[PDB]
């Protein structure tokens, strides 16, 4: 219909410390906010922060309230003020918080408070009816769906972490519970520092028609002052200061030192010069463990607090059997504690990573290290932070830590009060330019920007429901909540267009014009002479050792340099040492750039790919080996200048046809064509025409500002995802959930309660029979395969009984992947049938039997944490699928899935 959002953001004054500026409906006028008509909902021992003042108002005035500011001021006191309201105006209150872990120390730190409080996680229902219930975004977006009465009363929705919003995965979750919540409800937002907060208040218009208000601030309570160790050195460099400032002096040398029990050292000095307690961020869970003993050859704790760490590591485990309390873990993990050592990571068994969490929080553990996401976990925050690499591998490739991952770890130094200051240091094991360290250290924070992926469960759901369609969460979304640009992109294409009309009539006629494509195209032409030098079967044989060759990037000239050497790494690609000209700086890079003008520049030796080299010449001249020295890399450039002294035209260059090589290939066609264009130019009457160099670069400009003009106009169309509704719409029908009309089917209905796992094969698997026939402790391990989802492990060697049932899930998935493929969906077969991991199905039965985790944990090299995530997930699955169950009416399947609920849900799991 062409109807685009139209809300304006107007500024509210703001006292020093806060940005605060207030998205309203264009048609809305602005009046300013009403002041405490209530004396006070909820009062704060501690003396309010200016931006703590500003945003609580907004939750009085029953308008909404964005909040950004860093992970250490009181972003929650506008949480509990707002949870304090909603108690005392008896609305309903629901705290929704991206990670289960925040939740579950959430519900306790406001039922103390509170008291009518509830817990909604998918592991616990705790109050299920309480005035406030903290529900992770997950249980929200099947609770909005389900039609549940739990949403009638809330009249605020405190979403925190809502930078949580920016991953692809569950992206989708926090956007599509905004939208399914209604119009009425007020919304809380807590997020760390973003730079397009206005935008988000600008959806929340838009979408509900209200205001949400944006309250910005900077300010961290304990300042934090950045420092790096270079490798070998005796001593830690102040790389950025409290004041925040780049001190590069320091950097450059704390670099330079690095040109040429590490950890022990620095973990030893920081306790030593009362740094403690220190957050050791290691990226990987063998790095962690293994750094730790070495720290088991130092004592960090008092016999008092040994005491007190017994006291509370045996009231924690009491908790666990006595066969449990023994498990090679449980014994291990006690002695590092007591000498103030901890682990915390993802392969830890979950009753002793809490209690390693309480003992931090209690002082008892003064140097702990940890895995990344310990970072994401709630609090626990320290005096110093210390990174064991400053680089982490995205699996498809190592990389350095983004600027973002850097601020949240980072954060985890200065404690409020305990600590005047907070001191973050990393250890850089590769050179870093100063540019890269720039942006680790003082990177802005990311921006939120919107994942919106369709799943099968937002597409089956939104059927159900009557009054909304697929396609409503589409254009509601955030991801077309950027139409904000389009009028933006058409601003553009007028004022452009309108600029290339006042440089037509500058312009000369058309025959400069005719010049000007005759040039161009010999320049086109003049670029696949080039392809046909750079082939590896020509070029190769001729990169020898000190020959003249021409380097160009893309929009980068290096100009002449002298090869090297050449050799293959990383159909190949062969790689050639070119000695060429670069800056200066390209000396510190760890990439390389073309000499500038301003600077004659310094030679030095780049990796080129062959499909970079311009030109080859027939000019060979001599290295000095030993090129390391600055003066014998600079002697090349004098050579290479004596070559352009003596040469007028240029250095001489192989001629493809005859020097370089036999061209079968016809580049006799592109020649033959070269050749006329010049004979074209130059006869064209505009050659050479006094003034022509400014004369011809007008007609430059109007062609790219044309296509600037252009290009714009094809962004220009709107519905960006309904391909991909349109082709999932098409394999629902084909495989049985949906009606040709678009209305759910009662295979379809099965789907919408699985939604823990893939909806569309265990409901097909469901229907093919597999489960029927198969004892529990069959369902069980098969039903693992969906939740298992890790790597680096061998299949334990699978019985009929197990391996049977699993060449039966592959063949529903080779055909989902199939009816997908003609669907022109872009599934691979492979990556789905091994999307599902048959790793720790012989766990999972064996457990099943009765067997105790000691016997199960040595079946697989698996950490106990994955077994454990895997089980808990299993054993909603099975939730999931038994309520499924009631739709067909299987009375076996409810059953028998409900059996395998209490076989599996004993001992140390479920603690
Ligand atoms: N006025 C205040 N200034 C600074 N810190 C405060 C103040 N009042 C409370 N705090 C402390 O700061 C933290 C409150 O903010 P926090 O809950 O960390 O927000 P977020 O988790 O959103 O970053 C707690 O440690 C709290 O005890
Ligand atoms: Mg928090």
């Amino acid at each position: 219909a062409d109807l685009m959002p139209r809300v304006k953001v107007q500024s509210v004054e703001t006292v020093e410390g806060c940005t605060h500026e207030v998205a309203l409906p264009a048609e809305e006028d602005y009046l300013p906010l009403k002041p405490r008509v209530g004396k006070a909902a909820k009062e704060y021992p501690f003396i309010l922060d200016a931006f703590q003042r500003e945003a609580i108002q907004c939750v009085d005035n029953n308008q909404s309230v964005l909040v950004s500011a860093h992970t250490s001021a009181g972003k929650t006191v506008c949480a509990e003020y707002a949870i304090a309201l909603a108690l005392r105006e008896k609305q309903r209150v629901i705290f929704t918080s991206p990670i289960k872990a925040l939740s579950n120390q959430k519900y306790r730190e406001m039922y103390e408070e509170f008291q009518d409080v509830g817990l909604m996680t998918g592991d616990v229902t705790i109050n299920p009816t309480a005035s406030c219930l903290v529900m992770t975004t997950e249980i929200l977006r099947s609770m909005l769906y389900r039609g549940s009465e739990v949403m009638r009363e809330v009249a605020w929705v405190i979403f925190d972490e809502i930078h949580y919003m920016r991953d692809s995965e569950r992206g989708v979750v926090w956007e599509e519970t905004i939208i399914l919540l209604p119009d009425n409800v007020h919304y809380v937002f807590l997020s760390a520092t973003i730079p397009n907060a206005r935008q988000f208040a600008e959806w929340i218009c838009h979408l509900h028609k209200q205001p949400c208000h944006v309250i910005y601030t900077d300010y961290r309570p304990t300042p934090l002052q950045h420092y790096i160790f270079p490798a070998g050195g005796d001593g830690l460099h102040l790389v950025v200061d409290e004041n925040g400032d780049f001190r590069e002096d320091n950097f450059n040398t704390a670099m330079q030192v690095l040109r040429d029990s590490n950890v022990f050292k620095i973990v030893k000095m920081i306790m030593e010069r009362n740094f403690q307690p220190v957050i050791i961020f290691s990226f990987s869970k063998k790095d962690c463990e293994a750094y730790a003993l070495q720290m088991t050859k130092l004592d960090f704790n008092t016999d008092e607090e040994k005491k007190m760490v017994e006291e509370v590591f045996s009231n924690a485990i009491d908790c666990l059997s006595d066969e449990d309390k023994k498990l090679p873990q449980v014994e291990h993990v006690l002695p590092l504690l007591k000498r103030g050592i901890g682990i915390h990571h993802g392969g830890l068994l979950p009753i002793l990573k809490e209690t390693i969490e309480i003992l931090f929080s209690e002082g008892l553990i003064k140097a702990l290290f940890a895995t990344e996401t310990f970072a994401m976990g709630i609090n626990m925050p320290a005096r110093t932070v210390l990174f064991t690499n400053a680089r982490k591998f995205d699996g498809k490739d190592f990389r350095w830590i983004s600027s973002g991952e850097y601020i949240q770890m980072s954060g985890r130094a200065g404690r409020r009060g305990m600590d005047d200051r907070g001191i973050v240091i990393l250890m850089v094991d590769e050179k870093m330019s100063p540019t890269i360290g720039k942006q680790l250290l003082k990177g802005s924070a990311d921006p939120l920007n919107s994942a919106f992926h369709l799943t099968y469960n937002m597409v089956l759901n939104l059927l159900r429901v009557e009054e909304i369609n697929p396609e409503y969460m589409l254009e509601k979304s955030f991801y077309q909540f950027q139409h904000y640009r389009a009028i933006p992109g058409v601003v553009e294409k007028v004022k452009n267009s309108e600029e290339q009309y006042n440089k037509i009539v500058i312009p000369n006629e058309e025959s400069v014009v005719i010049y000007y494509k005759i040039r161009q195209q010999l320049a086109k032409l003049g670029k696949e002479i080039e392809e046909y030098i750079h082939k590896p079967k020509y070029c190769l044989p001729f990169l020898q050792p000190g020959r003249l060759v021409k380097v160009k990037n893309e929009g980068d000239d290096f100009g002449w340099g002298v090869v090297v050497n050449f050799s293959k790494k990383s159909d190949p690609l062969y790689v050639v040492e070119v000695l060429l000209r670069c800056s200066k700086e390209s000396l510190k890079n760890s990439a390389a750039k073309p000499a500038k003008p301003d600077e004659k520049g310094e030679m030095q030796v780049v990796p080129v790919l062959v499909h970079l080299l311009s030109a080859i010449s027939s000019v060979r001249l001599y290295i000095p080996k030993d090129l390391r020295p600055v003066d014998n890399r600079q002697s090349v450039l004098k050579s290479i200048q004596e070559v352009q002294k003596r040469f007028p035209d240029g250095i001489p260059l192989l001629d493809p046809i005859d020097d370089m090589g036999i061209q079968d290939q016809g580049l006799k066609k592109v020649i033959q064509k070269v050749e006329a264009f010049e004979h074209r130019m130059y006869s064209h009457p505009l050659h050479n025409d006094p003034n022509l160099e400014t004369v011809y670069t007008l007609c430059e400009k109007k062609a790219q500002i044309a296509i600037d003009i252009k290009s714009a106009k094809r962004e220009l169309k709107t519905v960006l995802q309904m391909d991909e509704l349109k082709c999932r719409k098409r394999v629902l029908r084909r495989l049985g959930f949906a009606t040709s009309s678009d209305v759910i089917e009662m295979k379809g209905r099965v789907a919408c309660e699985i939604s823990s796992a893939d909806e569309l094969l265990l409901t097909e698997m469901m229907f093919n029979g597999l489960f029927n026939d198969l004892s529990a402790e069959q369902a069980t391990a098969l039903l693992s395969c969906f939740v298992f989802q890790e790597n680096s492990s061998e299949m334990p060697k699978l019985t009929e009984q197990l391996a049977g049932p699993l060449r039966q899930m592959q063949e529903c998935a080779k055909r989902i992947a199939k009816v997908s493929a003609e669907a022109k969906l872009e599934i691979d077969e492979e990556t789905y049938l091994s999307s599902f991991k048959p790793h720790l199905m012989d766990v999972v039965y064996t457990w099943a039997t009765g067997a105790t985790f000691a016997h199960i944990c040595k079946m697989t090299d698996v950490f106990e944490g994955s077994i454990i995530r895997c089980m808990r997930r299993l054993e909603e699955l099975l939730r999931q699928m038994c309520q499924a169950a009631k739709a067909i009416g299987n009375t076996e399947l409810e059953n028998k899935f409900a059996e395998g609920i209490t076989k599996i849900k004993r001992d140390i799991v479920f603690a």
